[PDB]
């Protein structure tokens, strides 16, 4: 025993641990690029979401099944999966002509259907309109999605201090004006944004909104979050456009929206839905089945668009039901972008 020391010197990071058979994906002498793909996430996340995470650590873990991987954050398992290191993943992204043969699976990043296929299958897969993704990329995309999920945690007091200071260099007045705001509130708003995958890369707007509005609402985080989000419609819409340039979404029918609004209650500044067991049931089936269809179309994340008053209440209700959706308000939609309605949820 000499682990008073390893504990003294330990830094906090995201850790990708690889089973024996996955190590070859990291071996550049073998042509694997997992190292660059994994190490290049931190910069992409920085430019898309506006925070700096510590570099991602890559370990072997021999206690793992040889094809399995495990992702840890502060030593706690937050994700795991497997790839066929010597195969390729083929996906229907909405242009498939004829289905091909392979091993069916659920891709780990979003739970979409896919086929593991051999290298020699790639050519015909491509002819049939499939998208092909290699093992390293699958792991990288998974890992990327997991850091987005836990983006909150990387927003420490020291990251907040560092974000202001990095803004101070050429907007020194607004950061100074922001010293008037309790720093727990700023931090708390930033976490609340990242919690729902809203980038904080526009600190100017964030700080300006908080500094303006906070004194008026006793630094209430529910109000500040919504107010800040309302001013980031360009950033929000851009962060959820599909790659074809369209933000693709579901809505609730008017009858359904009215039903939800009728069960909506405010207590202090906290909005919630007052639903019995059967009603909560109807709500969950309706969303989850429609979400299920969106994923089957090769589209993810599943986005729900509602009016301002339902956004937080619905979002809370979803994460408590463990339904992986994004909930957006009308106030957050950039009319300069293209939109596509995928379907309408009926709770009836």
């Amino acid at each position: 025993e000499e682990q008073a020391i390893d504990e003294v010197l330990k830094i906090e990071f995201l850790e990708l641990a690889l089973g024996y058979q996955l190590i070859s994906l990291a071996d550049m002498k073998q042509g694997g690029d997992l190292l660059e793909r994994i190490r290049g996430i931190r910069k992409k996340i920085a430019s898309d979401y506006g925070f700096l995470m510590p570099q991602i650590r890559i370990r072997d873990n021999l206690q793992l099944p040889p094809t399995h991987y495990e992702i840890k954050l502060k030593g706690i398992v937050i994700g795991e999966g497997m790839v066929m290191p010597d195969k390729f993943l083929a996906m229907n992204t909405g242009f498939v002509n004829r289905e091909i043969e392979g091993i069916p699976t659920k891709e780990p990043a979003f739970g979409m259907d896919a086929l593991w296929i051999d290298a020699k299958n790639k050519e015909e897969a491509i002819i049939q309109g499939y998208t092909i993704i290699d093992p390293s990329t699958v792991i990288a995309t998974h890992t990327s999605e997991l850091v987005k999920k836990y983006a909150e945690d990387f927003i420490t007091k020291d990251e907040v201090k560092s974000l202001l200071e990095r803004l101070a260099k050429d907007y020194p007045t607004i950061v100074e004006e922001s010293k008037k705001i309790p720093t727990g509130a700023i931090r708390s708003v930033l976490q609340a944004l990242l919690h729902e995958k809203i980038p904080i890369k526009d600190m100017l707007t964030i700080l300006e909104t908080i500094t303006d509005i906070a004194p008026l609402v006793q630094n209430d985080v529910n109000i500040l979050t919504e107010q800040v989000r309302a001013r980031l419609s360009r950033v929000i819409t851009n962060a959820f456009k599909s790659e074809d340039g369209r933000l693709k979404f579901l809505t609730f029918s008017t009858d359904s929206e009215q039903f939800l609004l009728n069960k909506l209650r405010e207590n202090g500044t906290s909005k919630s839905l007052l639903l019995n067991v059967g009603e909560l049931q109807k709500l969950i089936e309706g969303v989850s089945e429609e979400a299920m269809k969106v994923l089957q179309k090769g589209i993810a994340p599943v986005i729900l668009i509602v009016e301002p008053n339902l956004r937080k209440a619905l979002s809370n209700q979803m994460e408590q039901a463990r339904i992986d959706v994004v909930v957006l308000s009308h106030a957050e939609l950039d009319p300069n972008s293209n939109f596509e309605a995928l379907g309408t949820i009926h709770i009836n």
